């Protein structure tokens, strides 16, 4: 795989996300994630999956801002998406319905679709000092269209969901945990051993226990919410701002490490600059 | 000009400053003015965000005016024009809950009863850690919250904590309210103004249609059955002898004065004991 | 004072106190389940009682977990089962009785509660715990099963599915601060203040005027958990039926479960049984 690596042993698969320079989620990663998770879902030797990043600053930056430039790659993904779920929601929805226990180890920054990925897993543990979660979408003239509005509604409640989405700020681990967006914030220097212990302890459970727990606690019914989000999100592309802001962002350094570090700041200054065409 | 509110706007943010001396009770006048101002603002394309704050240095909104039943005609007109299946008190929070703009409460001081209902109804509430307080005083006046509070709490904090807030009737500090999810965040008192201004400006700066899209994706909670159940529970308690005795006794012992409102919980417990 | 084997009940001024006392570690056995039903059914009909406070006589354990030998005397368990509510299993019947009680129910948690003990704590209207000393865990996964007394659904409602899965599958003992942050209990308080705190809340609620408690509960009715509880029963029943579960439980008893020394670190004890 070109955007990730997988290894498994002792009932735990580790999926390490590695797509330089900032771990954007592009069409290739979306396809490779589907392949790896679909294959694992049929592997009776694997009981737990742990997602981590190889990038020292970013878990998953956000969805590739150039993803709409090659609609054919996107059209192929959209054709394999489940009923009533859009091509972006299909990533989080695959994670949410995975048979294995899914665990995210979050050390760095995850925004937009990356933050959706984090919230979709069964459990997420984040480094107190270094981790960050933000829904950057509003600053690109859109809203989350990959399940984020609904994952937030369910985990943090509507009031805090609207705050996360509309302030579009980068939330630190301690705030994200107190909101319930992730399970726990832990010291950065303890996080790796903590997640390894949780994963191995869950994988050591007797046969059938994980299955029973997931049957007793089935995935939330989000069908109507995901449809509503899709409709609202689709409508934001019928307005000119989204493409102006996405183009302006790329011009000003989005999807480079310096540009992504304070993406919120970068996108607000792009909006303040307000460049656009003049066809007089 | 309004007699209980000051309204202004700039850079896409309307400020509504609550100003009804001596302790910022929600009376019939304020209820009428709020309907007018929020309905006017709902169709104002220049306004994206509404921030509520208080001109009183101790109280955000004390609670509903305990003398509001002395002038039944103004209250009855408001009741006659309330939305279907929403009582006249619930109509305050319900108007806030369905406002098109992002609604933000900046809570520096104490809010009880209907005041606490108002805080919980806004899209977001940020409170001063050292100075803010939230409580449902209703149980101490022999009733339960009848303006949406039971259902706002159920949604925000869960039934277990909602029963605790309602039946203990204690004044919660900002830190505990935020932990519970009753408000969004507790911030230092000397940072709250800047924090709220930054959030308000950032949301007002979002491009056309984003706020609308977010609210479409995150529609207001369906509370119809819960509000009707609260209404019937409230009417039943209000009809029993203790309610009017406690309300009259509280007024005689200094409720709705700043000295009485400071520790309203202790005052109302003492009224019941005496 | 000697009305019951596993409980002491007293009441005055509108507050009933139920002290849980079944040495050596406050296991929930068939006798406690029967006595709890008697006491709570009686109080439900007592207009003079407005608040029920549950606490423990055991300095280390609130309620350890359900008696690991409860299946050895099927007749006692059969009578309890035969008379459980429709769509509610015999273990769920304990939490469900507490959930539908007319009085305000309050748990004062100073020590450790696991399994059905944690389910009990979560079922009350409100639970206050000592920050320094209290602990809550769902041990069931380490015995080859899942919670079968409502705990999956009480966790789902109070902490959300994500944290419910974490609690159930890690099977660790959660401290009071973490449990409160998650919403599993109402609040963590200093150990030396907890008793006065709870007494104050109970007294204050009992002093409320006629009809207020009743109105509050009418406005905030118990969650509908019918389908969740049915699902939990089938998941629990299927795992419990397997030899692996039966050997883990047998080994736990062999290695000192249900003794104070074995119960202090039950998680470690049960992980050692499985490794052996």
């Amino acid at each position: 795989y070109s955007t990730l690596r997988v290894s498994s042993e002792h009932g735990v698969a580790r999926i390490i996300l590695d797509n330089p320079p900032v771990n954007v989620i592009g069409a290739t990663m979306m396809r490779e994630l589907r392949t790896v998770l679909t294959t694992l879902a049929d592997d009776s030797s694997v009981r737990v999956i742990v997602f981590s990043s190889a990038d020292p600053e970013f878990f998953l930056a956000h969805v590739d801002m150039r993803i709409g430039e090659k609609m054919d790659a996107l059209q192929e993904l959209a054709a394999s998406a489940p009923a009533d779920v859009n091509v972006f929601q299909a990533v989080g929805e695959l994670i949410r319905h995975q048979p294995q226990v899914t665990i995210v180890k979050l050390a760095g920054k995850a925004r937009g679709g990356g933050a959706e990925f984090v919230a979709a897993a069964d459990m997420a543990f984040a480094a107190a000092e270094t981790a960050g979660l933000g829904q950057i979408e509003a600053l690109m003239g859109i809203i989350p269209g990959g399940g984020g509005t609904q994952y937030l509604r369910g985990r943090v409640g509507r009031n805090r969901a609207l705050e996360v989405v509309l302030t579009a700020d980068l939330f630190d681990a301690e705030t994200a945990a107190s909101y319930g967006w992730i399970n726990r914030a832990l010291p950065a220097d303890e996080l790796d051993e903590y997640v390894d212990r949780v994963a191995r302890n869950i994988a050591a459970l007797p046969d059938g226990v994980i299955e029973a727990a997931k049957r007793s606690l089935p995935a939330d019914d989000l069908k109507e919410g995901l449809l509503g989000e899709n409709d609202a999100w689709a409508a934001t592309f019928s307005l000119p701002a989204a493409q102006q802001l996405i183009s302006g962002g790329l011009k000003d350094g989005a999807q480079t490490p310096a540009g992504e570090r304070d993406l919120e700041g970068l996108m607000r200054s792009v909006a303040r600059e307000g460049h656009h065409h003049h066809h007089h």
